[PDB]
């Protein structure tokens, strides 16, 4: 088996490797890309996303959201508060600002220390969940907008036509905006790229853990299991790597820097923070390999969820017992 330790994987595709998507990842995944639920890869040296960013400023972030901690450093979660909204330039100089901006430091270490020493007494605002893309319309390869979609794949492997639609979203973070520990809708594939800015450091467990972090989690925030039989897909609950460490939870880390993109697997849990203003565009994508996991997902039916358009059909076809809770929580 490869890659037994499941360690995150760092892939550097040739021009001519980066030409196909698909097969690319079915690569990676021969290598046991993964088993470490994460994989980074840097684009070739001629691939560029765009020619400049030098006139996103007018984009508005209509809802930013103001990330509140409760809880002790390394255990936590955070609210979203909404906030009034704000253009992407307006945002930026937020982030520069001396109440947000990030604090002097010797290396990516000293930053992650500084993290979970401190993000609990600050609340940074996440202009998050944006939907749209900074790809170049004429960028043919790793274009975030131009994906095979997921309802495609889904009737490729199982013939059955779904309604819906599969589009990317931007990231606009700061100096501790947080993503709180979760798998993706019906557990698929991401892809991320971090377009300009400063890093963003990750966290993972590889997917054949995954039900550890769940036992932890379900220890360390026993109202919200009580609550809820799948309460990590509220996206809110934080835990460090030294409590991870200290409970046994096998993960790994990893620093994204500006050009690179990662991809999280199918039930590979992640979580993570930003080191300063940047932008990051992702979305979902799914290979026959998923088809497997999504049929396996865990809902949340609480309510708290709320989740989009499309990920109706994929509960219907893959989950028909699970359905009708899972839609009563929606609505
Ligand atoms: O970048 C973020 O805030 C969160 N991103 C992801 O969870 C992802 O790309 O899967
Ligand atoms: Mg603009
Ligand atoms: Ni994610
Ligand atoms: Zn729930």
């Amino acid at each position: 088996a490869q890659n037994p330790n499941c360690n995150i994987m760092i892939f550097h595709p040739t021009k001519e490797e980066f030409n196909d998507f698909d097969k690319y990842i079915a690569y990676m995944e021969s290598q046991g890309a993964h088993r470490a639920g994460l994989a980074k890869i840097i684009p070739p040296k001629e691939w560029k996303a765009r020619e400049t960013y030098d006139n996103i400023s007018e984009i508005l972030i209509a809802t930013p959201l103001q990330q509140v901690a409760s809880g002790r450093a390394g255990v936590f979660t955070q609210y979203h508060k909404k906030k009034k909204a704000m253009t992407v330039g307006e945002y930026r100089h937020l982030a520069n600002s001396k109440k947000y901006q990030t604090p002097p430091h010797q290396n990516f270490e000293d930053l992650e220390r500084k993290y979970w020493k401190n993000r609990i007494y600050n609340s940074p605002i996440y202009g998050a969940d944006i939907s749209g893309s900074l790809f170049d319309e004429n960028t043919k390869q790793w274009n975030l907008g131009h994906l095979g979609t997921i309802q495609d794949l889904l009737e490729k492997e199982c013939g059955v036509v779904i309604e819906g639609v599969n589009t990317p979203y931007l990231y606009f973070g700061m100096w501790k905006t947080t993503f709180a520990w979760h798998t993706e809708d019906m557990d698929l594939y991401s892809i991320n790229y971090l377009h300009l800015g400063e890093p963003k450091t990750w966290y993972v467990v590889p997917p054949e853990h995954g039900q550890r972090l769940e036992r932890l989690a379900r220890e360390l925030f026993p109202g919200s299991s009580r609550g809820c039989g799948a309460f990590l897909r509220h996206k809110v609950a934080l835990i460090s790597p030294t409590v991870l460490k200290e409970n046994g939870i096998p993960f790994n880390r990893i620093t994204q820097e500006a050009g690179e993109f990662m991809v999280t697997f199918p039930y590979g849990y992640h979580a993570g923070f930003n080191h300063g203003f940047n932008c990051a565009e992702a979305i979902n994508f799914a290979t026959p390999r998923w088809i497997d996991y999504g049929k396996m997902a865990s809902q949340c039916s609480c309510g708290e969820a709320r989740v989009t358009f499309s990920m109706d059909a994929f509960v219907r076809i893959l989950q028909p017992e699970r359905y009708d809770l899972w839609k009563r929580g929606q609505d």
